[PDB]
Parts: C-alpha cells; structure tokens; sequence
C-alpha cells in the first residue's frame, strides 16, 4: 500500500484525460485511466456516501485479500484507487477481440475459467460476496492470468433495498435484494457461457437478447451448445466444451440451493482438463 497525492495521480493521468488511446474503461462507480508512477504502469480508478463506502469496501477487502486471481491495490487518494496495470484488459474485451486482439484459444479460455473460479473461491473462503461477477470484472495480466476486480458493492457472508449488480448476469434472488454467495455462482455461470460462445451476456440486436435464455433453450432441446460454440478458435473438443457447459448449467439453476458451491465449481473445472 501507499498514499498518493491527487495532483500526482492527476499529473500521471494527463489531468485524468477522459479520452482513450489515457482513459481505458468506465463502470457506474467511476472511470479508469492509465498512469505511470515509480517506473510502474498503473490503473487509476477515480470515484453519495454509498460511493465513499465502495472506496473503503475496496480498501477493507483489498487490505485483507491478496491472491493470484485477484487484482492488487497499490494505494489511494475525488477518491482515487491505484492498481497494478493489467496489460490484456478484461475477458469481455478479449472475448469480443476489441482493438483487433487475436481470439483466445480454448486452452487459454480453460485456464482463465479456473483462475477466475480460484479468485471467487478465495473471496468466499474469506466470507466475501462479490455481487458483480461479470466478464468486464475479470482482468488479464501479462500471462493472461484471470484477475477478479471491483470488490465495491461486496458484503460479509439477508435482503437489501438497494438492488445492485449487472442485470444480464444477476441471479433471480439477487434481483429481489437477496445477498448470498450463490448469486456469485449464477453470475459465473453466465461468464462460462460467454467463454464457450464468445457472445455478450446481453445483445439488444440479438434474439434472444440474453445469453441466459440461450442456456434455457439448450436445456429444452430447442438449441444445442455445438451450434453456439465460439467459431473463432481451432483447439476446442466437444468433451471439455460440454463439460464446461455442464458447470454453467449447474451454476444457472434458478433455485440457489440446487447450484454448486465455488469449491465444487473449481473441482469440476479441474476434472475438465
Ligand atoms: O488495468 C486495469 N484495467 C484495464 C486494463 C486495460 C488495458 N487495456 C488495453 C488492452 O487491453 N490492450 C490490448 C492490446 N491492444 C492492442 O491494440 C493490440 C495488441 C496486440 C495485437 C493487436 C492489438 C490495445 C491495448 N484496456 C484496459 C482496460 C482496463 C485494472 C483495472 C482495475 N479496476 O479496478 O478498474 C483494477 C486493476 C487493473
């Protein structure tokens, strides 16, 4: 950790230039900018007291959660969080091949899914619920090691009146204010479908619009997973694919109690390879 000056961060972000190439992404909770400090390329997240909680929620969890499959926080400071730069961005942007990056091989996809499961496993073992598991919050380092980000809106492992998260990924019970680690499982389910299909979780111009409903159609023998396997790879085999799809289907059980725990997800993803 460390305590950066707002002016230093401002200086290394070209006055937080809200224009891409120093900007690199934007959630609901803030904007992310590229920076250089201590000869280290960094990410700078600039973030009513709700927002100030998400800052300390990020610090509190990042103060007591270091794992190979979680992003690393370097410091803080207009509230600003500083992270180690993830040169290969988000799983979402790499699945979509944004900026012309090569399609991820099935081999790398299988590694990213296990990494992502291990990061969720560490969170759940340390009595944290992420509450916003999605391809955009799985980041990729210099070796394409999966790194879970955005532990804002996380909570100790109940109902809330402020339903938060990303609709296209959220469990039914989470959409009704419930807060259970089994919500993280369902959302990871949607991530596994993104990995298999290369399709976004919501596409306004697509029928169906939600990848969730594609999942349901396949369970009702009206679609097939083979017909949805991402065509932008040459190293997929049916066995590993339909084994990963099996994990996603178990993850996407509408009834929370019938979904596996993150430990069983990890095991099933290992058995796959
Ligand atoms: O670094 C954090 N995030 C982020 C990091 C990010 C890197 N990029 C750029 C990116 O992936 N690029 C990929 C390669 N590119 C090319 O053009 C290319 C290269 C080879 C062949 C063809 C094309 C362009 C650059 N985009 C990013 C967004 C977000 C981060 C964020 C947080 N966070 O709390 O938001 C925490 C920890 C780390």
């Amino acid at each position: 950790f460390h305590s950066f000056s707002f002016y230093e961060l401002k200086n290394v972000t070209n006055n937080f230039d809200e224009r891409p190439i120093n900007k690199m992404g934007e959630g609901g909770f803030g904007v992310v900018y590229k920076g250089y400090v201590n000869n280290t390329t960094v990410a700078v997240k600039k973030l009513t007291e709700e927002l100030k909680q998400q800052f300390d929620q990020e610090i509190k969890v990042m103060a007591k959660c270091q794992h190979e499959n979680l992003v690393e926080l370097l410091g803080f400071s207009d509230l600003c969080l500083v992270y180690v730069y993830m040169p290969n961005g988000s799983l979402l942007d790499r699945l979509s091949c944004l900026d012309g990056t090569p399609p991820l091989s099935w081999h790398m996809r299988c590694k990213i899914a296990q990494g992502a499961a291990n990061g969720i496993n560490f969170l759940h073992e340390n009595h944290h619920i992420h509450r916003d598991i999605k391809s955009a919050n799985i980041l990729l380092d210099e070796a394409f090691t999966a790194k879970i980000s955005d532990f804002g809106l996380a909570r100790a492992s109940v109902m809330t009146s402020r339903i938060v998260g990303t609709t296209a990924y959220m469990a039914p019970e989470a959409l009704r204010g419930e807060i259970t680690p089994k919500s993280d499982i369902y959302s990871f389910g949607v991530v596994l479908l993104e990995i298999i299909t290369g399709l976004p979780a919501v596409d306004e111009h697509r029928e169906p619009q939600l990848l969730l409903d594609i999942a349901a159609a396949i369970e009702d023998e009206e679609k097939t997973i083979e017909d949805y396997i991402d065509k932008k790879m040459n190293d997929a085999d049916s066995t590993s694919v339909e084994a990963m799809y099996s994990v996603a289907s178990q993850c996407l059980h509408e009834k929370k109690n019938k979904r596996p725990d993150i430990k069983k997800v990890q095991q099933l993803l290992q058995e796959m390879t």
